[PDB]
């Protein structure tokens, strides 16, 4: 459902228009050839023109495949890779990996295989490519084409950039609509923030902080910000659309109430990966409750409503009695200086609630006052049923430790400590982070599961498209596949030749 003339909207600018970009973009290898999707694809395409470099890209692809390979199939896929890329006589032999290291990798194959057997060789390969091949790519037509894609990426976004549809959510400071990009046809969820209520409540810093946290998170298990733009009578936040409903609905309306332990394990693993991604940017969520975990069309989950999140300064603690009744950790109720620990408390509350079909401190069929719920959270120890395996009891108990200092995942090791827990013993996180494990519930497509100071504030909010989400949008809609064309037989196309603009 792309606009009639979408090819004219995303028409590449002549390379001569990107000179200012050329001398401004930081020529970082990991950014330009890995993190940025379109840059990664273009660098791989450059390597696909050189017999010498092709084999290294193929190798890294096969290593990526090996990491997610099932355990029983590791020794097989290992040998393959070996006898194909690392034997001296191979049409795809890679030499820049020291023969030394080849004879050291054979060893680890001669013993038990691990999912990290080729990490050494892959790092060697990246070191090779970070050098001469990268700098050649920089003086290549593929990097010019990357600059053209960057130019498009930075263009101003407006209301006309989008095509708003239906109001599919509501809230406090505004509402949540569904909006499509006319040029690409990709669907998103607009979060419309009414400028009036924001000026009144003086919530400038809160809306801004939410926008910054959303734009700086790049996770498969949290809602991503794609665009932040302004209009008349509102500001907008364009985020991941989630049409599969929320976890509260599936626990209570579609549940027993509750789930089988294994289904809850899938969801808990995905939520833990989301929290890990948030903790990499030392950001604390503090709003972990089942209605804020959303499902997508494929059955996977993402954390939503970051309006309560806070970027914690490293080495510093914050204070704030915020959240939802019944999902506030003890240190939060006591209004103490805390760190990321509230979130792990939340995680516990969710696993419990997923398995048992009720909160650990309030019965589903119970009617109590906020004060008694809080007293239970601070003094009462929760009880477990036969719906919990011993491992599940364990992880819930450790996450529901009242002393944030002794709570699982609140050490310097972080979420890793939780991923190792016996509760997750049958969970391959490499395959989950790669999207390779089938979700336990797949929603049906057709389903429906429900002044001048202000000017300066807007300037810092309405920053336009976000880089990684924009490029991923371009790829998913096949805009990139369609426009990324060159000259017949590996030659310069007109938009990249400086001779005849
Ligand atoms: C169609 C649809 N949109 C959504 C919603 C989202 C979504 O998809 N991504 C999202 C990312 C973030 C937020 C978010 O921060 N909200 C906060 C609390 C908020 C704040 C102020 C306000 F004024 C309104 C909302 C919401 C969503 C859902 C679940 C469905 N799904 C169904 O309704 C099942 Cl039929």
């Amino acid at each position: 459902g792309k606009s009639k003339k979408w090819k004219e909207i995303l028409k590449f600018p002549h390379i001569s228009q990107c000179e200012d970009l050329r001398r401004t973009i930081d020529r970082d290898y990991c950014s330009l050839c890995d993190k940025q999707p379109i840059g990664r694809l273009l660098f791989r395409q450059f390597c696909e023109t050189r017999p010498g470099l092709e084999c290294y890209i193929q190798f890294l692809d096969s290593v990526a495949e090996y990491e997610v390979t099932p355990d029983e199939k590791l020794g097989e896929k290992g040998k393959e890779i070996m006898t194909k890329y690392l034997t001296p006589k191979s049409p795809v032999f890679i030499a820049q990996v020291g023969q030394d290291l080849v004879s050291q990798t054979e060893e680890k194959l001669l013993q038990k295989p691990c999912k990290e057997l080729f990490s050494a060789c892959a790092q060697s390969v990246h070191e090779y490519l970070r050098g001469e091949p990268f700098h050649e790519y920089l003086d290549s037509m593929f990097f010019d084409r990357f600059l053209q894609w960057k130019w498009l990426e930075r263009q101003p976004v407006t209301k006309n950039t989008f095509r708003q549809y239906r109001v599919l959510g509501k809230g406090g400071f505004g509402e949540v609509c569904a909006c499509q990009v006319r040029a690409t046809g990709k669907m998103y969820a607009c979060k419309r923030l009414e400028k009036k209520r924001i000026k009144k409540r003086k919530g400038e810093s809160m809306a801004l902080n939410e926008k910054q946290i959303l734009e700086k998170v790049n996770s498969q298990f949290v809602v991503n910000l794609a665009y932040a733009y302004e209009t008349k009578d509102a500001l907008c936040l364009v985020l991941t659309i989630m049409n599969g409903g929320d976890l509260k609905f599936h626990i209570y309306n579609m549940g027993n109430p509750g789930f089988e332990e294994e289904r809850a394990l899938f969801y808990a693993a995905e939520i833990l990966c989301g929290l890990e991604d948030l903790h990499r940017e030392n950001t604390v969520y503090r709003n972990l409750k089942p209605e804020n975990i959303l499902l997508d069309d494929y059955g996977h989950i993402r954390i939503s409503d970051l309006g309560l999140a806070v970027k914690i300064p490293e080495g510093d603690l914050i204070r704030g009695r915020v959240g939802t009744v019944g999902y506030m950790a003890p240190e939060v109720l006591n209004n103490q200086r805390y760190g990321l620990s509230p979130d792990y408390w939340g995680l516990g509350c969710l696993i419990y609630e997923m398995i048992e079909g009720q909160s650990p401190f309030r019965g589903r069929k119970e009617k109590v006052k906020r004060e008694e719920v809080d007293r239970r959270v601070l003094e009462t120890e929760e009880v477990y049923s036969h719906k919990f395996s011993e491992e599940a009891k364990s992880i819930c108990k450790m996450l529901l430790t009242k002393d944030a200092k002794q709570r699982l995942g609140c050490q310097e090791e972080g979420a890793a400590e939780v991923k190792r827990h016996p509760f997750f013993r049958n969970m391959n996180f490499k395959r989950l982070e790669a999207g390779m494990l089938d979700p336990p519930f797949v929603p049906d497509p057709r389903a429906v599961y429900c002044d001048h100071t202000d000017d300066d504030f807007y300037s810092k909010f309405s920053t336009g498209s976000v880089s990684i989400p924009w490029q991923n949008e371009m790829i998913e809609t096949e805009c990139f596949k369609e426009l990324n064309v060159f000259g017949p037989n590996g030659t310069l196309p007109p938009d990249l030749n400086r001779n005849h603009p």
